[PDB]
């Protein structure tokens, strides 16, 4: 199964600057979603869950075909909370309605990183909005409450390795926990993109709790919190040492956690070899906006 990139037709750098400008004008915007947290963090959340649906073995899924737009994967439970986001980019996709379905998720989420002070996140164009018979069925996103075997082998159909794993997950120093949308609830909320993840699995007192939804988690007095997947990155020896490794070097970790997000964002999809180079959209504040 291929799914061939093809450039929005007539489109190039400039105009997806503008769609990345309009994203990030209304992240400033719309401020108080989600007790002042801002639409960052879930539209990071929406990026991923677009794209991990992905199976290296047969190409299905992944975010070429913009597939979340139908009712099958809007409603996967794994999503709930996401409507969010897709709430939030309906208004950017009547402004530039000739964006992709596929094209316009992912750019929301390397919009979100950059804004919240993240790393750059290369993006490249092309993915096209394929039929409702190709949306994958509900099941291919990962439980939290399991542990690092499972995170290990969970992430190997999408070709990511221990090293990709440990730098996603850093994603986990944004936003929060809803009881309502997963059954897991607490530590604080964040919108600034920082090596933090790592920083809290190391430095503080994690005690095993139950949740009000009868859930266990991992709860710290300052508190905050962990999923038993998030504690499982320092339970498993080669997952603890890279946990060191992005607490220690900020750098480090955002130049992995790039390269891991754009691979995760392009996750089945064939660029040909004459494709444009990706893109890297400058921030409001580099632009002076
Ligand atoms: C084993 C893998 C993962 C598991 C089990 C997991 C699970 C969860 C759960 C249960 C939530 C709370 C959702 C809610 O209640 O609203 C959450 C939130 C979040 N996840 Fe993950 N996640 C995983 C990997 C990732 C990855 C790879 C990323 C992105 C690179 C990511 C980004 C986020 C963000 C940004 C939020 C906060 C969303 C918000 O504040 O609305 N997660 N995750
Ligand atoms: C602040 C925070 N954000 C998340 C996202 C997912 C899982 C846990 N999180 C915590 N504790």
């Amino acid at each position: 199964l291929v799914h061939v990139a093809s450039v929005e037709k007539g489109r190039s750098y400039e105009d997806f600057q503008k769609v990345y400008n309009a994203i990030a004008l209304k992240l400033r915007e719309d401020d108080e979603y989600d007790n002042y947290i801002g639409y960052g963090p879930v539209l990071v959340r929406l990026a991923w869950h677009i794209s991990g649906t992905w199976d290296k073995h047969d190409n299905t899924g992944g975010s070429y075909g913009g597939t979340y737009r139908f009712k099958k994967e809007f409603n996967d439970p794994s999503n709930a909370g996401l409507q969010n986001g897709f709430k939030f980019l309906e208004p950017i996709h009547k402004e530039f309605p000739w964006i992709s379905s596929g094209d316009l998720f992912s750019l929301g989420g390397v919009t979100a990183v950059q804004e919240m002070q993240g790393p750059k996140i290369p993006w490249r164009c092309g993915r096209v909005d394929t039929p409702e018979d190709t949306t994958p069925d509900n099941g291919r996103l990962p439980d939290a409450d399991k542990d690092a075997g499972y995170v290990r082998t969970f992430f190997q159909r999408l070709n990511m390795n221990d090293r990709e794993v440990v730098a996603l997950m850093g994603a986990h120093a944004l936003g929060k926990t809803h009881l309502k949308n997963s059954g897991y609830e607490g530590g604080g909320a964040n919108n600034v993109f920082t090596n933090e993840f790592y920083l809290n699995l190391l430095n503080e007192d994690w005690k095993l709790e139950k949740n009000d939804a009868n859930n266990e988690q991992w709860d710290s007095k300052s508190g905050y919190m962990m999923l038993p997947t998030d504690y499982s990155l320092i339970q498993d020896p080669k997952y603890l040492s890279i946990v060191k490794e992005y607490a220690n070097d900020q750098d480090k970790f955002f130049k992995d956690f790039s390269k891991a997000f754009e691979k995760l964002l392009e996750n089945g999809i064939t660029f040909p070899k004459d494709a444009p180079s990706p893109f890297i959209f400058k921030t409001l504040e580099e632009q002076g906006l």
